[PDB]
């Protein structure tokens, strides 16, 4: 169609199906291999993006082009990358993925929402979508493509070290959280065939259904562990939300870790390529997780030549390095040589590749667009961030006797008024894991609200604001305090250094609020990434709600603290009396909770 120099796979106007078609049959091995290879910023450069033809780059956790670089130091250093993949050859453009998982929350100042278990609390799927169209702008803001989300576990025991990234144990609250999928990527066309990918265009971007399959289900909750579970338990509990994220054109999907009955994900074609891509349909391309083909061996990395080989014939069609690509690309290319896997394995990975690339529009939009540099940490995403803490808090007690004045909502006009806690004064606290850095981290890392800013902000001029972080009992007695509030709770973790048997908070917690609420009334805000040990801390408490990990914007806890919302948010799991009863699941054998899946006490608005 026209020009002699014509070249039917750059012309914008035509089928996403015949410019796969075109460009695919142009291209060497080299060239294929190339594009199912996803490498680490931090091994990039022009030379090597070039040489190596390299289809795609990450940030892993905390992988920055610097420590607090703004929106526009992102845009240059993608942009920078793609200037490279661009001069192949082919200029086949690269796309950039990230951890954006609640917000854009590697970024300094980007917007950190609440993360998935008091997603889950708020029953709410249409705030999720909201909330994925708000995280699509602000990565878009930083010119990246391409998130890791949502995560569509289903956490069967909190012991999980990512049990605060699963929105439900019941898959029925997962499935409905499937929303995130077209807020970040844009609604399907009413036509839309399921499987297939979807990205509306360059203020959006391409999501990942991950990690498939039954990362929720390990045993003891062990993390990358063996989910021991039959056919009909993986289909009816873990299974599931796949097919609501093939039905909104979820464009990629990530292999878990994990094994079921013994059989790595990262090696299992029977459900890979048997179940994902031959019965659910799925189109899109299926990517490794980090060193994901590695750990099919024990010791991981012992036998690199057999976790490429069993990975590549299992399905995968991306793998995420991320570090030696030049031993994956060695070994791939050694294995289609010799016929070990044959071209059409190949020929397929790189189908999925660029149909994803150009349903997105990422061959006219390789470049980011400056002028979205302002979406980040933009006050309306705060706005709904706030909104989102707010619906997820679940109040789990307001007066120690059936006949006490209940304590919430308490009033913003009081003389004086103790904030307490470690947890009351500790933005990264309130975050959690996978903000700023991969385990989350202490103290004011970015932009954003603590507690006690919050508190400040909403009472009364004349009311007193005392802040003590672990006070004594004689302190809180001699204080000429109405009330406090103390936060307490959970660090910062992710994944494997999450894993926890005791599931009990750290001291001092439970003493500071013995302390508090020894001398004067006392709302007690628990900050955590699951249900802990809580009876003790209940006993001291008049009054305790749990705020899961708010994120950055504080003023959702006041919100409902001091009456401007009623409490609204229900237990997205059971809250288990001993951890000697895990696992245990609504539904179950001898099903004996502390408070049950659905639990949740209300309060109304003042005034
Ligand atoms: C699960 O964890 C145990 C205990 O650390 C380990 O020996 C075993 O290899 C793991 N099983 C997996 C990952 O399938
Ligand atoms: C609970 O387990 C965590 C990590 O698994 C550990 O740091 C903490 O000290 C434990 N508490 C106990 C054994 O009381
Ligand atoms: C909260 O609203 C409901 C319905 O209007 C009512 O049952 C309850 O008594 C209300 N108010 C308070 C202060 O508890």
């Amino acid at each position: 169609h026209h020009a002699a120099d014509y070249v039917l796979y750059k012309d914008a106007t035509k089928p996403v199906e015949d410019r796969v078609a075109d460009l695919l049959g142009r291209m060497t091995l080299a060239e294929k291999i190339g594009q199912m290879t996803q490498i680490e910023r931090l091994v990039a450069t022009p030379d090597v993006l070039r040489d190596n033809f390299i289809g795609s780059l990450l940030s892993g956790g905390g992988s920055v082009p610097r420590k607090g670089a703004t929106a526009k130091e992102w845009q240059d250093m993608v942009d920078g990358f793609q200037k490279a993949c661009m001069s192949t050859r082919l200029g086949i453009p690269m796309i950039y993925g990230i951890d954006a998982v609640h917000g854009q929350n590697n970024v300094y100042g980007a917007t950190i929402f609440p993360h998935n278990v008091g997603l889950g609390a708020t029953r709410d799927p249409y705030l999720v979508k909201r909330i994925g169209e708000a995280t699509a702008l602000e990565v878009r803001a930083t010119g990246i493509q391409y998130a890791f989300a949502p995560c569509i576990a289903v956490c069967r025991d909190p012991r999980w070290g990512a049990c605060y990234a699963s929105y439900s144990e019941d898959r029925r609250i997962v499935q409905s959280m499937t929303e995130l999928i077209p807020g970040l990527q844009g609604d399907v066309p009413k036509d839309f065939t399921s499987g297939m990918p979807f990205v509306a265009g360059k203020n959006k971007v391409a999501a990942c259904a991950k990690h498939f399959v039954g990362d929720g289900g390990t045993v003891d909750g062990i993390n990358e562990n063996n989910t021991i579970i039959n056919r009909e338990g993986l289909m009816n509990i873990h299974m599931p939300a796949y097919k609501n994220a093939m039905d909104k054109g979820v464009s990629t999907v990530m292999i878990s870790y994990s094994s079921w009955n013994g059989v790595k994900m990262h090696a299992n074609q029977d459900l890979v390529t048997g179940y994902l891509k031959d019965t659910l349909k799925f189109k899109g391309f299926v990517i490794s997780d980090w060193e994901g083909i590695d750990r099919i061996t024990t010791p991981a990395g012992s036998d690199y030549s057999y976790s490429v080989k069993a990975s590549i014939l299992a399905g995968l069609d991306m793998i995420m390095v991320p570090n030696k690509y030049q031993q994956f690309i060695s070994i791939l290319t050694g294995h289609v040589n010799g016929g070990v896997i044959p071209m059409s394995r190949i020929d397929d990975a790189v189908t999925r590749i660029l149909r994803v690339k150009f349903t997105m529009g990422l061959f006219e939009n390789p470049y980011a667009d400056p002028a979205m540099a302002e979406q980040l940490g933009k006050q309306e995403h705060r706005d709904l961030a706030r909104e989102a803490a707010r619906k997820s808090l679940v109040l789990l007690k307001n007066g120690k006797t059936s006949t006490d004045a209940p304590l919430l909502p308490l009033p913003k006009k009081a003389p004086k008024i103790l904030v307490a806690g470690s947890h009351a004064d500790n933005l990264g606290y309130q975050c959690g894991g996978w903000t700023i850095e991969w385990q989350g981290d202490t103290g004011r890392t970015t932009v954003g609200t603590t507690i006690l800013e919050a508190v400040k902000a909403a009472v009364d001029p004349s009311t007193v604001v005392v802040f003590a972080e672990n006070p004594d009992a004689e302190f809180v007695k001699s204080g000429g305090f109405s009330y406090a509030i103390v936060a307490v709770g959970e660090h910062p973790y992710t994944e494997t250094k999450g894993d926890n048997l005791n599931l009990t908070i750290p001291e001092p917690g439970l003493s500071t609020v013995q302390a508090v609420c020894g001398g004067v009334r006392c709302a007690t805000v628990l900050i955590s990434g699951r249900p802990v040990v809580v009876q003790p801390l209940l006993a001291a408490s008049d009054a305790l709600v749990a705020a899961w990990l708010p994120g950055s914007e504080g003023q959702g806890v006041t919100d409902a603290l001091f009456g401007d919302f009623g409490f609204t948010g229900r237990l997205p799991r059971t809250w288990f009396k001993s951890v000697d009863q895990l696992p245990m699941n609504v539904g179950d054998a001898h099903y004996d909770p502390l408070f049950r899946l659905g639990y949740g006490l209300t309060t109304n608005a003042t005034k």
